[PDB]
């Protein structure tokens, strides 16, 4: 078989890129290692930037989102017995964020692809990439025990952190910047009304806590936990008791608890690779970089990488301007480093780090007080939170 | 002898407090361990906030400053082959900073005190503080081999980092927050015209560099050096060669060099003590806290502590409102922690730290790019640099 753009991974990055390209008349094939169900089992993201919201509209897959998504104009940070609200809308110049689960976004895209008739091969095992520097790269894989070959012009590695893509670039050609945090986030999804109409990020001595949501009758809560914790050691009961202990009393008493639909621990890490391409292979999303979930930037950076790659592929095909693709990494890396810096800051001011001296704790507290009390400080948080402009 | 307020230390803090009190009719005696000449030998500070400029005017010692001081409306940060200017005046709402050497400020105050006739005892050896929690505290010292006793109502510890004041409070009553940096600043004073009309803070791979000034024909330059360095290992020639290597080429070629009038290494450190008082003893300036020189906040925090103490002593004496003094530490600590956070940030983004991984270096560079390229980022630097409002 042959196609124009081969896409590895049917997560949100691959599906979004695939939908935009298909709509523009550029044929693409998506190869996914798992089943549709496995992909749909991941909860993950809840917060979307305006840029991603507009990109979903452009790919023509925003109906259900426009209907069920919740537009948020502010967020709240609780620390030292205070609850400060950041008016995102006012401080960012009118921008807001949208709460719509990653599971929903993925399901919408999967249905849009299914209807369009574009090629998607699930359970594509043993994917291997070949002749990345040639004019005719190709992908081989196994489906039903038989190894097939797929010829293409370009390959988009949208296979996440553990994908085959990044591993296929000669190690010596990439420079990795990584930071692993000494804690993870224990998340819990419950079919209960959220405790607030807006999100609440809490810095508490016992550790970080976050009150989020998916809809009016579905909530998503998180609490910082050491990397040594096992999810099986956290009953719903223990989770609720601990969450309550980390929130403002008035917030804790309004909390409606209930049995979990999902519970899991996500370890935190920062990771960037430079460059993000090699010959005819272009990395996008988690395949290229990881941000701690604190700043809600992961899926959002995937969106901007995808928007950038899509627009460069359009010029290559439609206008024969293939040279432009050389600029992919430079363009993406500028936005990536700024979102990484913001996610890093958010993570450092809201979490409890092991072995912190008295001076560091006071500075951490002072960072919150300064930034949440200054009009200029608030603006730096808001403009970064809503998402910096696409280049 | 007896007085109302006993002041330990004739550096800028003690002299400024002493002048303000004297003008308000409150008698004070200053005890200084060294000679007038020793005090006048210290170069130190060059940058003054507007608040300090106004306080000098209020104490009636601003003639020479208004005449010889240089008002600066912007500063520049050079990094990665770029030179970004921060318009302090525009971004802070019209505020600016004044360049006027600490040596000059001290000399002006010393002359003002001399003329007024207020008591100053130089070479006051073996100063000891007594009955800090009593109603009648007293200070003993040796002058010409004879131990004298000075009775007073209050004691202002304005004796710097190594003063006797902070050491006289029961250790168990204080909580210390401290951070010592792995580098120091090698400074050089030269009788040459500065390389720029504004200051230039430079982040360079070889390490930090700073181009400052005292007047139109006097400059003050600094370069970051390891704590193992000895000033005797740095000839004027070696200093100039190293400075040039750390500056933008166009800046390095306009540099007029010359023999040093002064050369010394100042190690960097952050230090805060809570509370800042004990009974009838109140700590002010370096006696209570130290900030790295990067943010130009040290002398400026001394000024706000002094303004706060002075205004509270006025209410105590003039209006019999002595209870107000209890609030000294709370008021000062709010401003101190914010200036400490800013000096810490400035220090972390402009210096080369030993053993920094690739990720940290990229984040450091990204911090500069984000903050110097965002209107909101620039504002956070400017409002903090000009100095946050006095409470
Ligand atoms: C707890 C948590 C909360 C988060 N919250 C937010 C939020 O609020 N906002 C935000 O922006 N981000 C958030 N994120 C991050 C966001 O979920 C990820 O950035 C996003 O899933 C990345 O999408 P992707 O398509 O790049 O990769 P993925 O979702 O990882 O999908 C990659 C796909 O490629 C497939 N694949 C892997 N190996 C191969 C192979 N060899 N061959 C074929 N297929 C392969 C995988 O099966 C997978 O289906 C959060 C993440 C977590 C963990
Ligand atoms: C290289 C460098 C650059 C700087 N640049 C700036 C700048 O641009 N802007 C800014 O705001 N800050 C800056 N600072 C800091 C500023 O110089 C200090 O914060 C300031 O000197 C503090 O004044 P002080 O009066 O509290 O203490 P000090 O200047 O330390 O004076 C205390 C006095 O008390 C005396 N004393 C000590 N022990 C006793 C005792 N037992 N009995 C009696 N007397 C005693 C000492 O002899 C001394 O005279 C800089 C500092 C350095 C080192």
């Amino acid at each position: 078989m042959k196609t124009q753009v081969a896409i590895i991974g049917a997560g949100p990055s691959g599906l979004l890129l695939g939908q935009l390209l298909h709509k523009a008349g550029i044929d693409n094939v998506i190869l996914e290692r798992q089943t549709p169900d496995y992909v749909l089992g991941k909860i993950r993201a809840g917060v979307l930037e305006q840029g991603m919201v507009d990109l979903l509209r452009e790919a023509g897959v925003d109906r259900r989102m426009a209907r069920d998504g919740l537009v948020h104009e502010g967020v709240e940070i609780a620390f030292a017995g205070q609850r400060r609200r950041i008016d995102l809308k006012r401080l960012s110049g009118g921008k807001t964020v949208t709460v719509y689960g990653q599971t929903e976004v993925t399901r919408d895209l999967m249905e849009a692809r299914e209807a369009s008739g574009a090629t998607t091969v699930y359970q594509a095992a043993e994917v291997r990439l070949h002749d990345l520097q040639g004019e005719r790269p190709y992908v081989t894989f196994e489906r039903d025990g038989e190894r097939l070959r797929l010829d293409c012009d370009y390959i988009a590695g949208c296979d996440g952190f553990h994908g085959i893509s990044r591993q296929s670039i000669p190690a010596e050609r990439l420079k990795v910047f990584e930071r692993v945090y000494p804690f993870g986030w224990l998340g819990l999804l419950a079919d209960t009304p959220p405790v607030s109409h807006e999100l609440i990020y809490a810095n508490h001595p016992r550790g970080f806590a976050l009150c989020s949501q998916r809809s009016a009758t579905r909530s998503r809560y998180y609490v910082q936990v050491p990397l040594t914790e096992k999810v099986e050691d956290w009953s719903d009961e223990r989770f609720w008791t601990e969450l309550k202990a980390r929130l403002p009393a008035e917030v804790a008493e309004k909390l409606v608890t209930g049995p979990s639909l999902e519970k899991s621990i996500a370890p935190l890490r920062s990771f960037v690779v430079e460059p993000m391409q090699h010959g005819r292979l272009f990395l996008a999303g988690d395949a290229a970089h990881i941000v701690p979930p604190t700043g809600a930037k992961g899926l959002n950076l995937a969106a901007s990488d995808v928007s950038t790659l899509y627009r460069l592929l359009l010029k290559a095909y439609r206008e024969g301007r293939g040279e432009l693709l050389e600029r992919y990494s430079a363009i993406c890396l500028r936005r990536i480093w700024k979102a990484e810096r913001f996610s890093w800051w958010m993570t450092s001011v809201l979490h409890r780090f092991p072995d912190t001296d008295a001076f560091s704790q006071r500075i951490q507290q002072t960072e919150l007080e300064y930034y949440l009390g200054s009009e200029a400080g608030l603006a730096t948080i808001a403009e970064n939170y809503v998402g910096l402009p696409y280049e």
